[PDB]
């Protein structure tokens, strides 16, 4: 940086701290990743100076000749990678792209049916503190008590009885692949829309490494971040049907001026997970899981449905007598981030929790591979089984310091 | 830029191409503006890779003490700023913050009484084609016929009569100063809760160029950008007893994860908003509006109000037999950017109009001053009275050329 170091001493000081925070610790947290100079770039750009209301060719504005340029390669390049009909790259985040298919499909107080939130469903699949759960009506699906695999016979019996006019599929918790496929004959069999958020797992769908939602779903919506490895942001996938209420959805419906800065580094991560490498990292991101999955094991730890299909993995940590919390709050003494996390049946209140949710794609990126899974699943081993040893700590804390070198 | 021309020639090209047409045309559009290099950097940063749901100290995930002092700087700054109790600098945009509060102190079907979108008001001020007015029921007050001066008379009638929960006040095309004493009067009367939306005045407001509404409404909304010249964004503003339900309105009940990378460009911007250049600054915003409704009218030209006690004008075009759209038309055809308006009791629809609305914010952060608005007001003149002579149209297009040099 330039200008700011100048301009603002108190907010670069903190901007630097962030960033060797970044290098420091062992990023394991599922959502999280580290974009590219390129993504950066482009949302640092001019495009934040400029209103563009509206859609390409069709803006409400003069002056949008290039921008329109920058969100048509955005929502081109989505297209191409989900073999999608249309895209919508406006949404602000998840949260917002979601919010627009309910805006596009639902009316208040309509009937949705979504993953149970105690067994991987987002909050904004129906929380009650959330908007989705205080503007419809929401109900849940649960996974099998013993495999923690989702119960297709639960997710039938839900739509049947309560006659959802939307199911939502896809999850912020769940380590195994999703038969969409399945989802699509429920939703078929009561008359309900489907929608699909594929936010964690966007950029394993990419890559041809999990079942593609996009030709099974009416609706996919996703976070332009997490496996993807996007700036941050929303996106909704449709098929052209539904395209022209979509975009009415995001504008003028939920928001106003979307962010063309963000769309250009939106357009940016498109690009980049078009090319080979991100097919050869995205494959990293599910191989390192899975060995890190095994290495648990071998340390001694109980996982979720009994390992991963993809990216994330959750341990259940009542073998060992932890909660979540306690499990968080010791990892974070010695450099390694990860969050507390409810497992299905939980006993423990959501703000406890039995359970703790890891992710690969951050460590991935930053190039570790199986040997360094296995040193992340000793090194938690040493850190979990002695929890009331500073000596334990202190080796955990050096054994982290190497592998961030 | 130096990583993504070699990366995205594409996206890079058609970033390029908007830095320069931003240079190379008069940008009139009053919402719009010119960010400072420090404010891009700050959204151009690593913090687009940091989770952090919640609030500082008080995150839902580990490592957020430095993303903590950034939101707690934009917090503070804001505080001073405005004089505010409580900010809530997470809002992704305007519209989500109005979002917010809507969510904040409304039920589904609540009515509310907002300006009259004919004669101000904005599209989240009850549009029937956005969440505001399909959502809520909303009712509008209007300007006087002959003065297009808000009648405050009509806004007690439409609270008496309709009685709503919440009064909001502001507007996207109001060119005189809102009397926001009146308006917590008559919401006081009524028992309404007083939302004041000052995103077009904030930089004014900000400067002491404007009556600051913190003092008299409940709820204060804005954008980020336009005069207040910060990045692309929304924050809200209210008293320490909506501070509790405020936050839980933006998370976890309208959004996800914040955008930690532009609230540190809102941080940044709030400090250069606390500097006495910006003082100076928009004071030049409010005396170049004056100067160019002057010149305007020298040149023959009605104006809504009959002038303008802020950054923004709106150009009756009914005395010289032009639509909003030819006008606005031609003056893309010269390197002016204005956008068609509706004007109080205007007999075209919204999508032709009968005026044009100008502001004078971005021009001013570029230093343009008092000659160049006699100048600005010139060209309009020469163009609007010459609309089928391309001889004219041409000289136009030099000097606009001569302006930005
Ligand atoms: C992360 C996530 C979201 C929310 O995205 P934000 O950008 O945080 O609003 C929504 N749905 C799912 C499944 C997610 O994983
Ligand atoms: C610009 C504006 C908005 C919307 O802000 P976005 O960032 O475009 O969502 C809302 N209210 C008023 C008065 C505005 O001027």
């Amino acid at each position: 940086m330039k200008y700011l170091p100048q301009q603002d001493p108190q907010v670069f000081a903190a901007i630097e701290q962030e960033r060797k925070r970044q290098h420091a610790k062992i990023e394991l947290i599922a959502s999280e990743n580290f974009v590219s100079r390129a993504v950066m770039e482009a949302q640092g750009s001019v495009l934040t100076n400029k209103y563009a209301e509206g859609y390409p060719g069709r803006r409400y504005y003069g002056g949008c000749e290039y921008v329109d340029i920058v969100e048509e390669l955005a929502r081109e390049r989505a297209k191409q990678l989900f073999g999608a009909e249309h895209a919508n790259v406006q949404p602000h985040s998840g949260a917002q792209a979601n919010m627009a298919v309910y805006f596009t499909v639902l009316e208040h107080g309509d009937t949705v049916l979504g993953m149970n939130l105690s067994h991987g469903g987002h909050l904004t699949h129906g929380s009650p503190v959330n908007f989705s759960g205080v503007q419809y009506n929401f109900v849940a699906y649960g996974v099998d008590p013993e495999t923690h695999v989702i119960d297709y016979d639960d997710v039938r019996e839900k739509a049947r009885l309560h006659r959802p006019k939307l199911i939502v599929a896809a999850a912020s918790a769940y380590p195994r692949i999703i038969d969409f496929a399945k989802f699509r004959e429920i939703a078929d069999e009561v008359g309900a829309y489907l929608m699909v958020d594929m936010a964690h797992i966007a950029g394993l769908v990419a890559a041809g490494l999990h079942p593609n939602p996009v030709p099974y779903a009416h609706f996919v919506t996703t976070t332009t971040h997490k496996t993807l490895r996007g700036p941050r942001g929303g996106m909704i996938l449709c098929q052209e049907q539904f395209a022209k209420q979509i975009d009415k959805a995001i504008f003028p419906g939920i928001q106003g001026g979307p962010l063309m800065h963000v769309i250009a580094a939106k357009a940016v991560a498109f690009g980049e997970a078009l090319q080979d490498d991100f097919k050869a990292y995205a494959k990293r991101v599910v191989d390192n899981a899975k060995r890190l999955a095994s290495a648990l094991q071998n340390e001694g730890f109980t996982l979720v449905s009994g390992g991963t299909d993809n990216h994330l993995l959750l341990v259940d940590l009542r073998p060992q007598q932890l909660t979540g919390k306690t499990a968080e709050k010791v990892l974070d003494e010695v450099g390694i981030t990860v969050n507390k996390a409810t497992i299905p049946y939980d006993p423990e209140s959501p703000f406890v929790t039995s359970g703790i949710r890891i992710g690969t794609a951050a460590v991935t990126t930053r190039g570790f591979g199986l040997e360094e899974m296995d040193e992340i699943a000793a090194i938690i081993g040493l850190v979990l089984k002695n929890v009331g040893s500073e000596q334990a700590l202190e080796e955990a804390r050096q054994r982290v310091a190497a592998l961030t070198d």
